[PDB]
């Protein structure tokens, strides 16, 4: 009766004061023939004695009709709250994988966060707590492409370092921007989870939170991506997708493809964010994100669309084709607002809020908005305060949207059936991001749990039984779409791949299988690759529950 069915727990775990989920998912080909009124009964049991510590009858069952189709059961055993190492055993049934309670976010924001240390271009690694190495790689990064008032093609710019945005080694500011906007925003609500030495890094120990040192690391790119006029390079890449290769080995020339206006505001808006957040601890550094910013907001206003990605622009490298620029320039507005307090900002915010203000939603690559709307909200100094309140609204009408999802969810991801696309991994862990930032407004416990949830969803709370985050829980992902991990055969943890995706590119998943649309391995980029943009709503989904 109970084969083969699963029992999904977090495969790293809980932490004390958390509720505390395990799901019984039984097989497709079943019941069909559930008996009414069966009743399957849980233990939690010590992974040393098999001494049982919690027992419970399992609530049941539900259909997941809107999402996987499973027939779920389900307990919470919150009360469970004594650290330690243990196992979810369903009588007659069976038995989940070992995970911990204890403080189990610190080694999960430290691993997702740490990533990024791995994916750094332009520098030499040879990391001992991890084993990862590689020569200088990318030390010609780049050619610019085409003829611009600065340059003429085949000019040498140093662009060298930023971070391998995901399995290639590209670089690009579209992602970059939003990855290290994220990052920033995670480090400003919990700045307790984030302290010098966190990460063991080049710059531990030099009085400044590590997160704040990686960063650094991706601004610092972004300033070798600006043209004097303030405009912002698009991305940086071969004309070549190198093969399974060592990053050392891809020796092929780098170009600096064309300006961008959306890849200007973003980089606005993080250099402005990050006048903002490095104040403290490095006043120089701060300036020049400030000047930089400011000096992108001429190029700016100065400047209508430009948002053009020639197809042959793609030959070796993703478009991020971002083709609407108005809310990245909302959101550059909000932070040079917030950062500097002048009329000029807030003047273009105004503007825009009488036509049209940019849609509210997860925070990506094509719309970072969400990040103006709750910086206004809670940094802005002497706002408008119709503007407020709708900001306000939108803020929590997002949140709510997002929560009626996950309600429809037996797995919790706030995603249904048909909708699964690329990245749907951080999809759902940015809608985890809204309702965290509509508890930030107005605390409210269950925007909280389903947040948590988007957690245990991607470490194993989910049909699959998987761990989307390399490195972590029990069944990680063994073999990602990523060059440097299978080139070398050692491992990058910490790596969120993408997840479930209903429309396939390659051979190894078929269409329309929704949150079992995935498949482990290499070869699966659009299922089984990780990016930077990924992992930074895991970083910041995972502070909030490293720090309480
Ligand atoms: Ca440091
Ligand atoms: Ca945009
Ligand atoms: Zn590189």
């Amino acid at each position: 009766l109970l084969q083969g069915a699963q029992i999904l727990v977090n495969q790293v775990g809980y932490h004390p004061a958390t509720p505390k989920q395990a799901v019984l998912a039984l097989a497709p080909g079943t019941a069909a023939g559930i008996r009414p009124g069966w009743t399957p009964t849980l233990q939690i049991v010590r992974a040393d004695d098999g001494q049982v510590v919690w027992e419970g009858t399992m609530a049941g069952p539900s259909e997941d009709r809107l999402v996987s189709g499973d027939t779920l059961y389900r307990a919470d055993f919150t009360s469970l709250t004594a650290p330690g190492r243990y196992v979810a055993q369903v009588v007659g049934g069976p038995r989940s994988p070992e995970f911990a309670i204890g403080p189990v976010y610190r080694d999960v924001l430290y691993a997702a966060a740490r990533s990024y240390y791995l994916q750094r271009c332009g520098v030499a690694i040879d990391d001992p707590i991890t084993g990862v190495s590689h020569a200088l790689d990318h030390h010609e990064d780049g050619y610019v492409l085409v003829d611009d008032p600065f340059y003429r093609a085949g000019t040498r710019l140093e662009a060298t370092g930023g971070w391998h945005d995901a399995g290639d080694y590209g670089k690009y500011v579209t992602t970059t921007a939003v990855t290290a906007a994220q990052l920033l925003k995670a480090y400003e609500l919990y700045p307790q989870a984030f302290a010098d030495g966190q990460l063991h890094l080049p710059e531990s120990g030099n009085g400044v939170p590590d997160i704040l040192d990686e960063v650094r690391w991706g601004l610092e790119w972004l300033f070798r991506m600006q043209r004097p006029d303030g405009a912002v390079y698009h991305k940086l890449a071969g004309l070549r997708w190198p093969g399974m290769i060592r990053p050392e080995q891809d020796v092929q020339r780098r170009y600096v493809y064309r300006i961008t206006t959306q890849d200007t505001a973003k980089a606005a808006a993080a250099w402005a964010m990050a006048a903002r957040i490095f104040a403290p601890f490095d006043a120089a550094f701060a300036r020049k994100a400030l000047a930089a910013a400011e000096q992108a907001w001429r190029f700016l206003a100065a400047s209508g669309p430009i948002l053009d990605y020639p197809a042959e622009d793609n030959s070796g490298s993703g478009p991020y084709d971002d083709r609407d620029d108005a809310d990245d320039r909302f959101w550059a507005a909000v932070e040079l607002w917030v950062v500097t307090g002048r009329a000029e900002y807030h003047d273009y915010i105004a503007r825009m809020a009488r036509t049209g203000l940019p849609a509210y939603a997860p925070v990506s690559w094509v719309n970072p908005a969400a990040l103006g709307y709750f910086d206004y909200v809670t940094l802005g100094q002497k706002g408008d305060p119709a503007i407020r309140a709708r900001l306000v609204q939108r803020i929590l009408e997002g949140a709510r949207s997002v929560f009626q999802t996950y309600e429809q969810s037996g797995y919790g991801v706030p995603i249904l059936a048909g909708s699964f696309h690329w990245g749907s991994n951080k999809e759902a862990l940015a809608k985890g991001m809204l309702l965290l930032f509509a508890h930030h407004l107005e605390p409210r416990p269950e925007y909280e749990r389903a947040a948590l949830a988007q957690l245990d969803y991607v470490l194993g709370v989910n049909p699959l039984a998987k761990s989307y985050v390399t490195g972590l829980g029990s069944n990680p992902p063994r073999n990602p779409h990523h060059r440097l991990v299978k080139a070398s055969g050692v491992m990058v943890p910490g790596l969120l791949v993408g997840g479930p995706n209903d429309h396939p590119q390659t051979k190894a998943i078929r269409p329309h299988m929704g949150p079992r649309g995935y498949a482990d391995v290499t070869d699966s980029y659009e299922t089984n690759e990780p990016a930077i943009d990924y992992n930074a709503p895991l970083v910041f989904v995972a502070a909030h529950f490293a720090s309480l």
